[PDB]
């Protein structure tokens, strides 16, 4: 998917460029892989071991946190936690 | 191999389809791919009033998130970047849609 | 590849531009307009002539694109104590030294 | 091309480095030293070993101590430190 | 002379890079050509018509000598000098 | 095409002969070509005391400006950029010259 998108998040797999609300965002390779995994699986609740398996437990929490800081600090939050099940990318 | 023109223009907006560079009134504007696609769609269709349904259909793949609320958001982002000056080019036709035209 | 008039410098290859020794960023249309003035330095160029050269004769609308782009270009490039880009009312514009 | 340990990421092709998702600029020697640690994560590496790996045995191990310091100041800035000194033994890259 | 120098002025004819006292200096193509002309002719007094001939209005020479001075010659020891009625010269005090 | 090492090292100074990049204690340093040539000359000759005459002869072409005062200037410019740490590597031997060495 040349351009890949969900809501107002945009990724370019060839350049590894990312935008949120039209503004560029600099991600490390792991952060990009992680965001891509959420976006391709938008709306699906993803456990930590599942994320760990596909992107590579505490490292998952760390990188979800890093990613949230770069891409999810606006009024409407797209990356959500639901305890004991995992994380989900979805509109409120 | 390079005898080429890949620029589009409307009024004082200039776009390069290859680089996705954009200029407004001679000044560079940084657009995301979605903002670029949206601007291109307005430019190619300048003077036409475009409902939120058509834009959605054209600016993203059908398999995207199909909500006229995303369109509204992106039109907002685009306007902030490209349509800041005294004469606005990007107008809202309440209950009908948006149009790129001279006022 | 080097085109100059007074202290305006254009690189015809890279489309780099300098004024008074300092780099100036121009859009593609601004560069084309400036080049047209420079290769015609001292020659008066009417608005219809510039319009049909840089754009085309039917590139119409409400406000005139030639006037607009001359303004933009002057704000970028014609900042010296001595102006080089002059308006000749009813006739056009000319690039020349005062 | 991609080498990672915890939240340190190296691109073996471009020599780009990230820590906690943020780019970090390293000198060629700092990059070699960091790569050596990452490919040997969890393995204790003595100063003479690092010296002869990154430089050579007859450099003449203060340079190892210096470059570990430089690298820690660039890369080992998280709340949890990853680059650990083992007195009389060497250094190890590991999660606390 | 891929690398060209006088005193603490340095020019790189391939990259058109310039340094003064070890610090980079950005010059336009005309400024570079003009500085190069002074450097190759270090110590020689150069009239305005001579400079005009080789680098390209008499006022354009004055203008560019001024621009060049501002970028490369504002330290304690000045290297680019005016000899009124004769021209300009690159030399140490 | 690129099985290559073009780097020189002394202590915590690193130079790349191709790109003319330099690092001191891991941090980049920008040198002019003359400063680079001078550093290279000290590095290749580390521990040797070098008079102003030798440096002049080696760091510029003979057909340059042959003044030991230029050497002094450039050694000053180089020290300011590469040798500002607590532990100085570039030393002056009054009446004899300069040397790159640990103190
Ligand atoms: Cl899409
Ligand atoms: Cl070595
Ligand atoms: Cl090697
Ligand atoms: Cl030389
Ligand atoms: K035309
Ligand atoms: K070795
Ligand atoms: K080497």
């Amino acid at each position: 998917n040349v351009r890949l998108t969900f809501a107002d998040i945009e990724l370019d797999e060839e350049t590894h460029e990312v935008w949120k609300a039209g503004q560029p965002v600099s991600l490390s390779p792991t952060e990009f892989t992680l965001l891509r995994y959420f976006v391709i699986n938008a709306g699906t609740v993803l456990s930590k071991p599942k994320i760990l398996d596909h992107v590579w437990v505490n490292v998952v929490e760390s990188y979800v946190s890093y990613l949230r800081r770069k891409i999810d600090t606006g009024e409407k939050r797209l990356l959500h936690t639901l305890r004991g099940v995992g994380y989900v990318l979805r509109e409120p």
